[PDB]
């Protein structure tokens, strides 16, 4: 899978589990289109969200449901979600991990990216 | 004003000059509608967006222009902006300050919120 | 004053009152010995560290005291405290600002360094 | 191996590859104690710092030679390292990853701590 998602909790120092990761595609009439979904594992970790295939070069974003995270933990957080907006595979294919450091009050956003 | 942005570089170590910044509010229809926008001074500040009268409750998204800013740099950048979407809340602190704290394939926003 | 500490809480979204800050000056000893001190305000920075005539070229080490300040408020903290060391150096601009931004188990720290 | 340090590079958006990472423990007369060091690899990883048996409950250090990666590559950063301090294994022995997430005048670092 050329697309992961890492998304860790700054406040308990751990992988952020179960929190829902929503990736759409800008289309050709500039809207964005659902592209693939999923939740992030025991280890914070969304991978198989989609394949080299179906990656085609695109303006990208991957929106983290941060808020429903936090609110299941007893905390109101300041965000309503972390989006992470990109163009992807202009150059030709690539292997990109989006890493998403949480905090109620803030979050850092991280792309680690490589070649296939 | 109780709504001020702030925009650091960390590749250089300053402020963040001449960044475009727009706000929109969630409408009922759901969509974006622009709000306020500006370019962050010397000091990689942007205040005066809003007043208090105009700024009810309601989800608002402050969009940053970082794929602008590098790009003048010379500095191949990933994402196409920084977007920062929250919920604006009377039964909380005042005064919002949402930082941003940029690097090309990384950045961090921050919001801190006090009274007057 | 050349030389600044800001420091803000991530979990509450707020300047971090009262944290304790320590300066150090590297000796020839390569030990380091106490230069500056002092406790953030209620905006979360502390000025007036130091003066342009005191403040050399050298090496330093900014200490933030963050396990003191997450045991305040009963928050398990991962750090002892915050490091930044670094080299202050004449050919290049005047004014320091240390900004720390922190939460239990993550913090960054950045430097903003401009002229007057 | 329950010590793991990761470090990455927020200007190219990859792994920190042949960074230079030292350990020290806190020793009973008060002085850092060399404890362990290694180089990340190609992925930006270092493993095989230590083993369960030697590290034992005490206050270590990770000092991540940033300063060097960075002048590597053409640029002076403003700090000389980043130092990770903290107690371990305090309430038995636990898994730590130390995460370093490096920008010329900024960095971040995380720690996410899970059970053997
Ligand atoms: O004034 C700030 C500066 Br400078 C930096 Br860098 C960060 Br991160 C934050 Br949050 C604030 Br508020
Ligand atoms: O694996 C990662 C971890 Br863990 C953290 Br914390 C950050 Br920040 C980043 Br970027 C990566 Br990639």
């Amino acid at each position: 899978c050329p697309l992961m998602v890492k998304v860790l909790d700054a406040v308990r120092g751990s992988p952020a589990i179960n929190v829902a990761v929503h990736v759409f595609r800008k289309a050709a009439d500039d809207t964005w289109e659902p592209f693939a979904s999923g939740k992030t594992s025991e280890s914070g970790e969304l991978h198989g969200l989609t394949t080299e295939e179906e990656f085609v070069e695109g303006i990208y974003k991957v929106e983290i449901d941060t808020k429903s995270y936090w609110k299941a933990l007893g905390i109101s957080p300041f965000h309503e979600h972390a989006e992470v907006v990109f163009t992807a595979n202009d150059s030709g294919p690539r292997r990109y991990t989006i890493a998403a450091l949480l905090s109620p009050y803030s979050y850092s956003t991280t792309a680690v990216v490589t070649n296939p």
